[PDB]
């Protein structure tokens, strides 16, 4: 593992939380929407 760098840490590091965080909260945000929205309509 010799790939790593200013650049490469900021880059890196930059996606990796925005992907991540975002990521979790869309998750989190359409698996509670989704089970809402199912059992209201469906029931």
């Amino acid at each position: 593992m010799d790939n790593a760098g200013g650049v490469g840490e900021l880059e890196k590091k930059a996606e990796a939380g925005v992907q991540g965080e975002l990521a979790e909260i869309k998750k989190i945000a359409e698996k509670k929407k989704d089970d809402v929205v199912k059992i209201l309509i469906e029931t």
